């Protein structure tokens, strides 16, 4: 899709007729294939793979934060006619599902959150986070990504992963534009993102988050959350990933109850 495009780049596949429409949001330098090996045991519904600005096919179009992301989220579900549907968002999708969630987009049923942040407390813990996510901005746009990417699956969320998952993550990451990328980071930085707890829990739409049982991190903040959790066993922050069929699994109980 062309820098300046009103809709973000997608892949739609079609499901029975009257069945909501399953939106899946990757996380930060994936694409729309990340959630295809767990979405697709779920072709009886309509799936939308879609990318993030900065990412796979959306990386020309620019945001400038998460309002930006949502209006461009509400124009993509409008263009495929999408009226019923759940948001299934990993990492940075998470907080994307979060915030469109909670900024309110007229037909979602549900968010479904994979170790998303719902936001921190005070404009202090803002700032750290403001402080080592310009850093990571600088990285990527400046430096080869196999280098930041190496680094960036070093970070503690992801000490769970053993080398092998992270050569293979470092690889796989790397194939992206580090400018897109960066701006994206800095666009929907944890920095510039609210606490989303109350909205959270005032919420209309139905709210579940899944974590992998390695990922302690967000395991505690889950538990914070007026959320039904999904502990993934045998897997970290990415648990999709790690156990596709344990989270085929949650979502199952989730979405066919
Ligand atoms: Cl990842």
């Amino acid at each position: 899709v062309p820098r300046g495009s009103m809709i973000l780049h997608a892949q739609a596949k079609h499901g029975k007729p009257g069945l909501p429409w399953l939106v899946f949001l990757h996380g930060f330098s994936g694409d729309c294939h990340e959630w295809q090996e767990v979405g697709e045991a779920f072709a009886d519904y309509s799936r939308l793979y879609v990318d993030l600005p900065g990412h796979g096919g959306s990386a020309a179009i620019s945001v400038d934060g998460f309002d930006d992301v949502t209006d461009l989220l509400r124009k993509t579900l409008v263009s495929y006619n999408i009226l019923d549907f759940w948001l299934v968002g990993y990492s940075l999708g998470g907080r994307v599902a979060m915030m469109a969630a909670c900024q309110g987009l007229a037909g979602l049923c549900g968010v479904i959150v994979e170790g998303g942040h719902p936001g921190l407390q005070n404009a202090e813990q803002r700032a750290e986070a403001q402080r080592s996510d310009r850093q990571w901005v600088q990285r990527f746009l400046t430096e080869p990504l196999t280098a930041v990417f190496a680094d960036w699956y070093q970070q503690p969320v992801f000490a769970s992963l053993n080398d092998d998952q992270r050569r293979e993550l470092v690889a796989l990451r790397s194939n992206n534009n580090g400018a897109t990328l960066a701006a994206m980071l800095e666009a929907t930085s944890l920095a510039v993102q609210p606490d989303l707890r109350a909205n959270l829990s005032a919420r209309t739409f139905a709210f579940y988050y899944l974590c992998g049982e390695r990922d302690s991190k967000f395991r505690a903040l889950a538990a914070e959350l007026a959320a039904d959790c999904h502990v993934i066993p045998r897997a970290g922050h990415n648990a999709h990933r790690e156990n596709p069929a344990g989270v085929i699994a949650s979502l199952a109980q989730i979405l066919r109850f």
